[PDB]
Formats: structure tokens, C-alpha cells, sequence
């Protein structure tokens, strides 16, 4: 079922930060979210350039943006390279370890929390606006999995059950109840327009009820 871990000591000084420090300008998480995107659709546009089998899953390299008013979700999907089970558990906290530690001295010197993404840490913005955090993703090479955390220390991972996704990565914002404004259409399409205009995949914006 569903396995928990604890957060590097650094990546959680990096989650209480972000949690903690008064910083009104929370619009960047989405910038951040859709350039991750946007690099795991190069990553497998790239990859299937020498072998077009990785595209047997899906053929499409797009990103879709749905907002839930009910479930008070906001859902960045990507047809992207996806994620091994090593890379939630261990390869991606291992490199993001020296980003977060760049990060704070940045911000001791004068740096900003708008600037996170510089430093490859940029996924971990999700919790200026998300009280908890929900990934799903299937890599070629591996079975579907599940992450998810609230911070305070710890995430999880379990296998899913849910519906398959092919290959890529679903990002799923259970947001904060005072951040709902970033469910409502103007004020996504502002968010892309200003901070995405230029990424080189579609951007599909969903619509409610
Ligand atoms: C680019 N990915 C980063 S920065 N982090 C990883 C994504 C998932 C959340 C934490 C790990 C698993």
C-alpha cells in the first residue's frame, strides 16, 4: 500500500520557508509548474528523436490545465518523460539538495522567492498556494505511482490504482481555502499570458460549470 518517507533536512527547511515567509506574489507557482512541464516534454521529444517507440503511450506533447471548484483542486497535466520510483524517492531529492542549499543563501543575500526556479527547486513553490500536494506519474520504464505530502516532514508514495495516464506526470493542487482565486478562468489565462506565453507546447486551458 502506501509507503511513507521522510523529506531531506534540507528540502524540509525549504518547505517551512516557503509555508512560512510572508510573500505575497504566489502567481509564480504556476510558472514553475508548467516550465517542469515544459522540460519533461522536451525530455521525451528529445528521447523519442532516436527511438520512436517512447511514443507507443501517447503521441501528444501537451499540457492541459484543469481547474475543480468542487474538489477546490487545481490540475497541471503533462504528456511528459514522467517519473520512476527512484526519481520520487531518491534521484530527485539528491539533486535538489544543492539547489535548496544555493536557494537560502540566495535569499540571505538579497534573492527573492520568486527566483526558486534558477535553482531547480521550483515544484516545491506548489505550497504557496497548496495545502497539500498530490503527483501522479508514469515513466515508460516503470508502473504508475502515487505521491503525495502536506509537508510537516513527510511524503508518501503508494502504487495507483486510478485511472492510467499513459505516460507523464499529474500534478494535483488541493489549494489553501483563501487561494481560490487561482480556480477561476481570468485569472489563470492572466497567469500563462504574463509568466508562459512562449512554451513551445499547447497550453489547454479546462472550463467549469
Ligand atoms: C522536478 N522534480 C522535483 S524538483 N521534485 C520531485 C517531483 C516529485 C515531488 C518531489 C520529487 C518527486
Amino acid at each position: 500500500e502506501v509507503e511513507t518517507f521522510a523529506f531531506q533536512a534540507e528540502i524540509a527547511q525549504l518547505m517551512s520557508l516557503i509555508i512560512n515567509t510572508f510573500y505575497s506574489n504566489k502567481e509564480i507557482f504556476l510558472r514553475e509548474l508548467i516550465s517542469n512541464s515544459s522540460d519533461a516534454l522536451d525530455k521525451i521529444r528529445y528521447e523519442s528523436l532516436t527511438d520512436p517507440s517512447k511514443l507507443d503511450s501517447g503521441k501528444e506533447l501537451h499540457i492541459n490545465l484543469i481547474p475543480n471548484k468542487q474538489d477546490r483542486t487545481l490540475t497541471i497535466v503533462d504528456t511528459g518523460i514522467g517519473m520512476t520510483k527512484a526519481d520520487l524517492i531518491n534521484n530527485l531529492g539528491t539533486i535538489a539538495k544543492s539547489g535548496t542549499k544555493a536557494f537560502m543563501e540566495a535569499l540571505q543575500a538579497g534573492a527573492d522567492i520568486s527566483m526558486i526556479g534558477q535553482f531547480g527547486v521550483g515544484f516545491y513553490s506548489a505550497y504557496l498556494v497548496a495545502e497539500k500536494v498530490t503527483v501522479i506519474t508514469k515513466h515508460n520504464d516503470d508502473e504508475q505511482y502515487a505521491w503525495e505530502s502536506s509537508a510537516g516532514g513527510s511524503f508518501t508514495v503508494r502504487t495507483d490504482t486510478g485511472e492510467p495516464m499513459g505516460r507523464g506526470t499529474k500534478v494535483i493542487l488541493h489549494l489553501k481555502e483563501d487561494q481560490t482565486e487561482y480556480l477561476e478562468e481570468r485569472r489563470i489565462k492572466e497567469i500563462v499570458k504574463k509568466h508562459s506565453q512562449f512554451i513551445g507546447y499547447p497550453i489547454t486551458l479546462f472550463v467549469e460549470k
